[PDB]
């Protein structure tokens, strides 16, 4: 249940005219906001910044102010074969694919991070493709220098 | 007895004019159907696909639809020296050869996978050569990039 409290400081909410479409999460020094989400961050300090624009990668980030780093979450690049954590349940990792049981995700609810055992962020959910009882997850994934967006076929953004 | 239920979901029936001729398994993201088997997969969704043709390797595979991977059995490349599991009994692995006691296989009954201890697929049986009390197996075997067909001498296709 530590992952939930860790999500509290990191998560931010972006809404279109107040209809929340997605979430923005502080990781290291970047506010992880998906590009498809149209709307306004609630905290002004993150709203008065200039944001990078990326479509092929589907991300938007801006340098968080010096007061927001202590409030952020530490990141990690360990993707060992096994089990991670999520807000609505658990993410099963096998063969480079994040998968969730169908019924745990409605439209919206994008921007929530994925956490490993001891709290280090590993992923930022963008959408997912329905796959039997075990639906997959389009997601932003990262290494030492590279960030990679893995979008399963027939993906619907939620 | 877990291997049997794992066979249940993954294995599909190939039927020729009222006689099942083969078992086609959704291992990984494809249907493992042997090339020698003439006939029709029972589930239409796998029948309305385009299938690749291979003779030297004796296989036929096609991309299973996005609803079939949650039903697909798991794969692995661990071939440690020891004992694995089978539908009709057990497979003894030694010196790169799968061997079964004679009397466990009649003609037909090709396409059944071979499972390790905890359910991960390791092989797809094609035939076998009678060898004393300990008959061998001609099987589809695979590594990181390569698939290898090991057919013992004097092998019949059953």
């Amino acid at each position: 249940r530590m992952c939930m409290k860790i999500e509290n400081d990191c998560i931010f909410e972006v809404k279109l005219d107040g209809k929340v479409t997605g979430y923005a999460c502080l990781v290291g020094d970047k506010v992880m906001k998906p590009a498809h989400v149209k709307g306004v961050i609630d905290n002004p300090d993150l709203a008065k910044l200039t944001y990078k624009k990326s479509s092929k990668y589907d991300l938007e980030c801006a340098q968080i102010p010096v007061h927001m780093k202590s409030d952020a979450s530490k990141y990690t690049h360990e993707k060992p074969e096994g089990h991670y954590n999520w807000h609505h349940g658990a993410v099963q990792y096998s063969g480079g694919r994040f998968t969730i049981p169908t019924g745990a995700g409605k439209p919206g609810d994008s921007g929530r991070p994925i956490f490993d055992n001891k709290g280090r962020v590993v992923a930022i959910v963008l959408g997912g493709a329905n796959e039997g009882a075990r639906t997959a997850l389009s997601v932003v994934t990262w290494t030492k220098d590279m960030v990679t967006r893995y979008t399963p076929e027939g993906t619907e953004e939620w």
